[PDB]
């Protein structure tokens, strides 16, 4: 594990000697939308119908609003704290071309998020901008999510499948999903009616899992890779957007080809570490706003 032990406190849990764990790297590397940076450096987020605040002090991490039982069954896995990222980075850094990206995002960890929330979140992410995506997801939660309180503030859990089934295309449109409102509604019904089952989809191997997810309206190859990587731990995924495409052409002189071919080229080169590889690539590419 990438931590030595924990210690339960009054209203929190302290993780001792965490390794490969930085707040900005984890929360701003592109994998999540409901974690917000606070004035003091901490981050507050809403996941699994719960509000959590995370802080790093030295080599320790404090997770407020949770107990040891919650840490053991929910959060330790949420933060993928059982996987050794030192090995991942060591293996990838063998490629001198990846070192710079890996070192820049050294504290990245791929969270184990909820499939349903992730499915709708990334359908919303397609050709969108960060602000609109976050706004839309929050709007959907405020409108139909369980109300929550933390330190004098109200927050909204992500809505259940049943509550969202009540939504009309117009509702998603009012939350500003734009033309994607149609995809959200179509997708929620497929979930509700039982046509597509997320937990079953998640039990399939990387390639099968991927194919199924593409059955959802608004879900193409890129979005499918994001969904299975971020919520179904299918590590051979290699999400290709314009940022990953740039970093890829720039480093391996890959010629301008389809996203599918860039995806095939990435997965071929990184295998089981493809997902981790693209996150480092993506994070570095976007924060440094690289060009041809
Ligand atoms: N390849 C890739 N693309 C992503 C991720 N997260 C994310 O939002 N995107 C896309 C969505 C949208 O196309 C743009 C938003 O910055 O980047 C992500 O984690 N990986």
């Amino acid at each position: 594990m990438d931590f030595d032990m924990i210690e339960e406190k009054k209203d929190s849990v302290i993780v001792r000697n965490v390794e490969n764990f930085e707040l900005k790297d984890i929360f701003d590397c592109g994998q999540c939308f409901r974690w917000h940076r606070q004035e003091n450096g901490n981050y507050i987020g809403i996941a699994f119908e719960k509000v959590v605040e995370v802080q790093k002090i030295g080599e320790d991490v404090v997770i407020y609003n949770i107990n040891e039982e919650e840490f053991k069954n929910v959060w330790s896995e949420y933060f993928d704290l059982y996987r050794d990222y030192g090995e991942i980075k060591k293996e990838l850094s063998r490629d001198p071309l990846l070192k710079k990206s890996v070192d820049f995002g050294e504290g990245i960890r791929i969270l184990r998020q909820d499939p349903f929330e992730i499915l709708l979140s990334f359908i919303i992410s397609a050709n969108n901008r960060i602000p609109m995506i976050k706004k839309c997801i929050n709007n959907i939660s405020e409108k139909a999510g369980k109300k929550l309180e933390y330190k004098g503030k109200i927050y909204y859990a992500f809505p259940t499948v049943d509550k969202l089934h009540e939504f009309t295309e117009k509702d998603f449109e009012e939350c500003t999903a734009g033309f994607r409102a149609k995809y959200l509604k179509d997708t929620v019904d497929r979930i509700y009616n039982g046509e597509l089952n997320l937990e079953y989809i998640k039990s399939l191997n990387d390639n099968e899992c991927h194919e199924e997810l593409k059955k959802f309206m608004g879900v193409g190859p890129q979005v499918a890779d994001c969904i299975m990587l971020f919520s179904m731990q299918k590590y051979s995924a290699f999400p290709v957007d314009t940022w990953v495409k740039k970093a890829m052409m720039s480093l391996y002189v890959a010629p301008d080809v389809s996203l599918k071919k860039i995806r095939d080229f990435g997965r071929e080169k990184f295998g089981s570490l493809s997902g981790f590889a693209q996150q480092y690539l993506f994070y570095y590419a976007r924060e440094n706003n690289i060009q041809l």
